Protein backbone atom coordinates (compact mmCIF):
# COMPACT_ATOMS: atom_id res chain seq x y z
CA UNK A 1 0.00 0.00 0.00
CA UNK A 2 3.17 2.28 0.46
CA UNK A 3 2.99 2.60 -3.18
CA UNK A 4 -0.17 4.37 -3.31
CA UNK A 5 -1.48 7.89 -1.96
CA UNK A 6 -4.77 8.90 -1.25
CA UNK A 7 -6.66 11.77 -3.31
CA UNK A 8 -9.78 11.35 -1.56
CA UNK A 9 -12.35 8.93 -0.14
CA UNK A 10 -15.02 7.83 -3.34
CA UNK A 11 -17.19 6.25 -1.26
CA UNK A 12 -17.83 2.77 0.86
CA UNK A 13 -18.94 -0.31 -1.19
CA UNK A 14 -20.51 -3.37 -0.09
CA UNK A 15 -17.08 -4.73 1.25
CA UNK A 16 -15.07 -1.31 2.58
CA UNK A 17 -13.95 2.48 1.04
CA UNK A 18 -13.04 3.12 -2.30
CA UNK A 19 -10.30 5.76 -2.59
CA UNK A 20 -9.63 7.16 -5.50
CA UNK A 21 -5.46 7.42 -5.51
CA UNK A 22 -2.50 7.47 -7.36
CA UNK A 23 0.88 5.18 -8.03
CA UNK A 24 3.77 6.40 -6.47
CA UNK A 25 5.72 4.40 -9.42
CA UNK A 26 3.46 4.57 -12.46
CA UNK A 27 1.56 7.91 -12.20
CA UNK A 28 -1.28 5.66 -12.27
CA UNK A 29 -4.44 7.72 -10.61
CA UNK A 30 -6.74 4.93 -9.86
CA UNK A 31 -9.80 3.00 -7.38
CA UNK A 32 -8.25 1.56 -4.86
CA UNK A 33 -10.93 -0.27 -2.61
CA UNK A 34 -10.31 -2.10 1.04
CA UNK A 35 -12.06 -5.60 1.30
CA UNK A 36 -13.25 -6.07 4.72
CA UNK A 37 -7.39 -14.41 4.39
CA UNK A 38 -9.68 -17.00 2.34
CA UNK A 39 -7.52 -19.03 -0.17
CA UNK A 40 -10.39 -19.42 -2.22
CA UNK A 41 -11.26 -15.76 -2.62
CA UNK A 42 -7.97 -15.08 -3.55
CA UNK A 43 -8.03 -17.82 -6.28
CA UNK A 44 -11.71 -16.40 -7.42
CA UNK A 45 -10.27 -12.56 -8.02
CA UNK A 46 -6.82 -13.99 -9.44
CA UNK A 47 -9.19 -15.19 -12.36
CA UNK A 48 -10.96 -11.66 -12.59
CA UNK A 49 -7.59 -10.05 -13.60
CA UNK A 50 -7.99 -12.21 -16.69
CA UNK A 51 -11.45 -11.09 -17.69
CA UNK A 52 -10.49 -8.04 -20.04
CA UNK A 53 -13.32 -6.27 -21.81
CA UNK A 54 -13.63 -2.39 -22.99
CA UNK A 55 -17.18 -2.23 -21.17
CA UNK A 56 -15.11 -3.79 -17.86
CA UNK A 57 -13.63 -1.82 -15.61
CA UNK A 58 -10.70 -3.27 -15.43
CA UNK A 59 -8.91 -5.10 -12.21
CA UNK A 60 -5.11 -3.79 -12.12
CA UNK A 61 -3.93 -5.43 -9.60
CA UNK A 62 -4.82 -7.46 -6.46
CA UNK A 63 -2.58 -6.95 -3.52
CA UNK A 64 -2.71 -9.11 -0.32
CA UNK A 65 -0.68 -7.62 2.67
CA UNK A 66 -1.05 -8.30 6.49
CA UNK A 67 -3.97 -10.40 6.65
CA UNK A 68 -5.44 -7.71 4.24
CA UNK A 69 -7.00 -7.51 0.46
CA UNK A 70 -6.55 -4.40 -1.65
CA UNK A 71 -8.16 -4.55 -4.93
CA UNK A 72 -6.88 -2.00 -7.68
CA UNK A 73 -9.09 -0.91 -10.28
CA UNK A 74 -8.97 1.32 -13.65
CA UNK A 75 -10.41 4.85 -12.45
CA UNK A 76 -13.48 6.22 -13.88
CA UNK A 77 -15.10 9.93 -13.84
CA UNK A 78 -18.70 9.81 -13.05
CA UNK A 79 -21.43 6.58 -12.24
CA UNK A 80 -24.90 6.69 -13.63
CA UNK A 81 -26.56 7.20 -10.53
CA UNK A 82 -25.60 10.80 -10.12
CA UNK A 83 -25.66 11.17 -14.33
CA UNK A 84 -29.10 10.22 -13.86
CA UNK A 85 -29.54 12.52 -11.27
CA UNK A 86 -27.99 15.48 -13.39
CA UNK A 87 -30.04 14.41 -16.28
CA UNK A 88 -33.48 14.49 -14.33
CA UNK A 89 -34.99 18.13 -15.68
CA UNK A 90 -34.73 16.53 -19.38
CA UNK A 91 -33.88 12.92 -19.11
CA UNK A 92 -31.04 11.05 -21.37
CA UNK A 93 -31.62 11.20 -24.85
CA UNK A 94 -32.65 8.18 -26.18
CA UNK A 95 -30.16 7.65 -28.27
CA UNK A 96 -27.56 7.70 -25.30
CA UNK A 97 -29.69 5.44 -23.29
CA UNK A 98 -29.56 2.63 -25.94
CA UNK A 99 -25.85 3.52 -26.69
CA UNK A 100 -25.46 2.43 -22.86
CA UNK A 101 -27.60 -0.25 -22.81
CA UNK A 102 -26.09 -1.75 -25.99
CA UNK A 103 -22.93 -1.58 -24.16
CA UNK A 104 -23.44 -3.00 -21.15
CA UNK A 105 -25.30 -6.24 -22.83
CA UNK A 106 -21.76 -6.37 -24.91
CA UNK A 107 -20.15 -6.12 -21.04
CA UNK A 108 -22.68 -9.04 -19.67
CA UNK A 109 -22.30 -11.09 -22.91
CA UNK A 110 -18.59 -11.13 -22.15
CA UNK A 111 -18.78 -12.22 -18.38
CA UNK A 112 -21.12 -14.32 -19.30
CA UNK A 113 -19.44 -16.46 -22.38
CA UNK A 114 -16.61 -16.78 -19.67
CA UNK A 115 -19.37 -18.23 -16.74
CA UNK A 116 -19.19 -15.13 -14.59
CA UNK A 117 -21.70 -13.12 -13.49
CA UNK A 118 -22.17 -9.58 -11.62
CA UNK A 119 -25.25 -10.55 -9.38
CA UNK A 120 -24.98 -6.78 -7.97
CA UNK A 121 -25.71 -4.05 -11.29
CA UNK A 122 -26.72 -0.96 -10.10
CA UNK A 123 -26.68 2.94 -10.90
CA UNK A 124 -24.21 3.32 -8.40
CA UNK A 125 -21.37 0.88 -9.93
CA UNK A 126 -22.21 1.59 -13.91
CA UNK A 127 -19.08 3.96 -14.54
CA UNK A 128 -19.34 6.36 -17.72
CA UNK A 129 -16.27 8.73 -19.11
CA UNK A 130 -16.11 11.93 -20.96
CA UNK A 131 -15.99 9.47 -24.56
CA UNK A 132 -19.13 7.78 -24.08
CA UNK A 133 -18.46 4.34 -22.69
CA UNK A 134 -19.84 3.00 -19.96
CA UNK A 135 -18.83 0.26 -17.73
CA UNK A 136 -19.63 -2.27 -15.22
CA UNK A 137 -17.59 -1.83 -11.85
CA UNK A 138 -16.72 -4.86 -9.70
CA UNK A 139 -18.08 -7.24 -11.72
CA UNK A 140 -17.45 -10.99 -9.93
CA UNK A 141 -17.20 -9.35 -6.24
CA UNK A 142 -20.04 -10.95 -5.31
CA UNK A 143 -19.01 -14.80 -5.98
CA UNK A 144 -16.00 -13.94 -4.14
CA UNK A 145 -17.06 -12.33 -0.65
CA UNK A 146 -21.21 -12.83 -0.87
CA UNK A 147 -23.86 -10.26 -0.83
CA UNK A 148 -24.80 -8.92 2.61
CA UNK A 149 -27.93 -7.38 4.44
CA UNK A 150 -25.66 -4.17 5.51
CA UNK A 151 -22.63 -2.83 4.41
CA UNK A 152 -19.27 -2.36 6.72
CA UNK A 153 -21.07 0.80 7.64
CA UNK A 154 -24.53 -0.99 8.26
CA UNK A 155 -25.80 1.12 5.28
CA UNK A 156 -28.23 -0.99 3.83
CA UNK A 157 -28.03 -3.03 0.65
CA UNK A 158 -30.55 -2.28 -2.31
CA UNK A 159 -32.63 -4.66 -3.30
CA UNK A 160 -34.31 -2.55 -6.30
CA UNK A 161 -32.40 -4.73 -8.78
CA UNK A 162 -32.59 -7.96 -7.71
CA UNK A 163 -33.96 -10.91 -9.75
CA UNK A 164 -36.88 -12.81 -8.41
CA UNK A 165 -35.10 -16.10 -8.39
CA UNK A 166 -32.93 -14.70 -5.61
CA UNK A 167 -35.83 -13.41 -3.41
CA UNK A 168 -38.08 -16.39 -4.49
CA UNK A 169 -35.00 -18.28 -2.72
CA UNK A 170 -32.88 -20.15 -5.56
CA UNK A 171 -29.68 -21.03 -4.57
CA UNK A 172 -28.58 -21.39 -7.92
CA UNK A 173 -29.16 -18.39 -10.06
CA UNK A 174 -27.84 -18.05 -13.74
CA UNK A 175 -26.23 -14.75 -15.47
CA UNK A 176 -30.09 -14.22 -16.21
CA UNK A 177 -30.14 -12.30 -12.65
CA UNK A 178 -27.68 -9.70 -14.75
CA UNK A 179 -29.98 -8.97 -17.46
CA UNK A 180 -32.70 -8.68 -14.72
CA UNK A 181 -30.85 -5.97 -13.45
CA UNK A 182 -30.24 -4.55 -16.40
CA UNK A 183 -33.86 -4.31 -17.61
CA UNK A 184 -34.42 -2.53 -14.45
CA UNK A 185 -32.12 -0.25 -15.22
CA UNK A 186 -33.11 0.50 -18.67
CA UNK A 187 -36.52 1.35 -17.49
CA UNK A 188 -34.92 3.80 -14.82
CA UNK A 189 -33.52 5.77 -17.55
CA UNK A 190 -36.34 6.00 -19.78
CA UNK A 191 -38.59 7.08 -17.29
CA UNK A 192 -36.53 8.56 -14.11
CA UNK A 193 -37.73 6.58 -11.61
CA UNK A 194 -36.79 3.45 -10.43
CA UNK A 195 -38.76 0.83 -11.40
CA UNK A 196 -38.87 -1.31 -8.44
CA UNK A 197 -37.66 0.69 -5.06
CA UNK A 198 -38.38 -2.13 -2.98
CA UNK A 199 -37.82 -1.52 0.79
CA UNK A 200 -38.00 -4.91 2.42
CA UNK A 201 -37.35 -8.20 0.62
CA UNK A 202 -41.33 -9.09 0.59
CA UNK A 203 -41.94 -5.05 -0.66
CA UNK A 204 -39.61 -6.02 -3.45
CA UNK A 205 -41.07 -8.78 -4.74
CA UNK A 206 -44.65 -7.34 -3.96
CA UNK A 207 -43.91 -4.67 -6.39
CA UNK A 208 -42.60 -6.63 -8.70
CA UNK A 209 -46.08 -8.51 -8.85
CA UNK A 210 -48.03 -5.69 -9.07
CA UNK A 211 -46.50 -4.62 -12.15
CA UNK A 212 -46.09 -7.75 -13.69
CA UNK A 213 -48.72 -10.01 -12.41
CA UNK A 214 -47.95 -12.59 -9.68
CA UNK A 215 -46.20 -15.45 -11.52
CA UNK A 216 -47.47 -19.04 -11.28
CA UNK A 217 -47.31 -22.39 -13.19
CA UNK A 218 -48.11 -20.86 -16.78
CA UNK A 219 -45.60 -17.96 -17.09
CA UNK A 220 -43.02 -20.16 -14.74
CA UNK A 221 -43.23 -23.99 -14.35
CA UNK A 222 -41.50 -24.47 -11.24
CA UNK A 223 -42.24 -21.35 -9.58
CA UNK A 224 -44.54 -22.41 -6.91
CA UNK A 225 -42.10 -25.09 -5.95
CA UNK A 226 -39.35 -22.28 -5.01
CA UNK A 227 -38.09 -22.33 -1.80
CA UNK A 228 -39.67 -18.78 -0.79
CA UNK A 229 -42.66 -19.12 -2.80
CA UNK A 230 -45.91 -18.74 -0.62
CA UNK A 231 -49.83 -20.05 -1.84
CA UNK A 232 -50.94 -16.79 0.09
CA UNK A 233 -48.89 -14.29 -2.10
CA UNK A 234 -51.68 -11.98 -3.43
CA UNK A 235 -52.58 -12.77 -7.26
CA UNK A 236 -52.14 -9.17 -8.93
CA UNK A 237 -52.82 -9.03 -13.15
CA UNK A 238 -50.21 -7.93 -15.25
CA UNK A 239 -50.04 -4.36 -16.40
CA UNK A 240 -49.33 -2.98 -19.78
CA UNK A 241 -45.68 -1.98 -20.97
CA UNK A 242 -47.19 0.61 -22.76
CA UNK A 243 -47.97 2.03 -18.86
CA UNK A 244 -44.71 1.33 -17.32
CA UNK A 245 -41.96 2.68 -19.34
CA UNK A 246 -43.99 5.44 -21.71
CA UNK A 247 -42.79 6.64 -24.11
CA UNK A 248 -40.35 3.95 -24.69
CA UNK A 249 -40.71 2.82 -28.51
CA UNK A 250 -42.54 -0.78 -29.23
CA UNK A 251 -38.84 -1.64 -30.03
CA UNK A 252 -37.51 -0.65 -26.67
CA UNK A 253 -40.92 -2.44 -24.80
CA UNK A 254 -40.41 -5.31 -26.62
CA UNK A 255 -36.57 -5.49 -26.10
CA UNK A 256 -37.65 -4.66 -21.91
CA UNK A 257 -40.19 -6.93 -21.49
CA UNK A 258 -38.01 -10.25 -22.78
CA UNK A 259 -35.31 -8.34 -19.89
CA UNK A 260 -38.12 -9.34 -17.79
CA UNK A 261 -39.36 -12.80 -18.12
CA UNK A 262 -40.22 -14.36 -15.05
CA UNK A 263 -38.67 -17.47 -16.06
CA UNK A 264 -34.95 -17.09 -16.15
CA UNK A 265 -34.56 -19.88 -18.58
CA UNK A 266 -37.13 -17.42 -20.64
CA UNK A 267 -35.49 -14.57 -20.40
CA UNK A 268 -33.22 -13.18 -23.17
CA UNK A 269 -29.47 -13.41 -22.74
CA UNK A 270 -27.18 -10.63 -23.35
CA UNK A 271 -26.19 -12.21 -27.33
CA UNK A 272 -29.22 -12.73 -28.02
CA UNK A 273 -30.32 -9.07 -26.68
CA UNK A 274 -27.51 -7.36 -29.16
CA UNK A 275 -29.50 -8.61 -31.75
CA UNK A 276 -32.82 -7.08 -30.95
CA UNK A 277 -34.29 -4.64 -33.90
CA UNK A 278 -34.10 -1.64 -30.70
CA UNK A 279 -30.23 -1.69 -31.58
CA UNK A 280 -30.83 -1.31 -35.49
CA UNK A 281 -29.82 2.66 -35.44
CA UNK A 282 -27.50 2.66 -31.99
CA UNK A 283 -24.28 4.90 -32.29
CA UNK A 284 -22.63 6.49 -29.36
CA UNK A 285 -23.42 9.74 -28.50
CA UNK A 286 -20.85 11.39 -26.23
CA UNK A 287 -23.03 12.67 -22.95
CA UNK A 288 -22.23 16.30 -21.33
CA UNK A 289 -19.97 15.87 -18.78
CA UNK A 290 -18.97 18.48 -15.96
CA UNK A 291 -16.90 16.81 -13.61
C1 LIG B 1 -15.30 9.10 -9.06
C2 LIG B 1 -16.33 8.02 -8.81
C3 LIG B 1 -17.46 8.20 -9.80
C4 LIG B 1 -15.82 6.61 -8.97
N1 LIG B 1 -16.33 5.56 -8.22
C5 LIG B 1 -15.65 4.44 -8.67
C6 LIG B 1 -15.62 3.10 -8.38
O1 LIG B 1 -16.41 2.49 -7.43
C7 LIG B 1 -16.91 3.15 -6.26
C8 LIG B 1 -18.33 2.65 -6.01
C9 LIG B 1 -18.53 1.21 -6.49
C10 LIG B 1 -19.99 0.78 -6.31
C11 LIG B 1 -20.48 0.97 -4.87
C12 LIG B 1 -20.20 2.39 -4.36
C13 LIG B 1 -18.74 2.80 -4.55
N2 LIG B 1 -14.79 2.28 -9.07
C14 LIG B 1 -13.96 2.75 -10.03
N3 LIG B 1 -13.19 1.85 -10.65
N4 LIG B 1 -13.93 4.07 -10.37
C15 LIG B 1 -14.75 4.91 -9.71
N5 LIG B 1 -14.87 6.21 -9.88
Amino acid sequence: MENFQKVEKIGEGTYGVVYKARNKLTGEVVALKKIRVPSTAIREISLLKELNHPNIVKLLDVIHTENKLYLVFEFLHQDLKKFMDASALTGIPLPLIKSYLFQLLQGLAFCHSHRVLHRDLKPQNLLINTEGAIKLADFGLARAFGVPVRTYTHEVVTLWYRAPEILLGCKYYSTAVDIWSLGCIFAEMVTRRALFPGDSEIDQLFRIFRTLGTPDEVVWPGVTSMPDYKPSFPKWARQDFSKVVPPLDEDGRSLLSQMLHYDPNKRISAKAALAHPFFQDVTKPVPHLRL
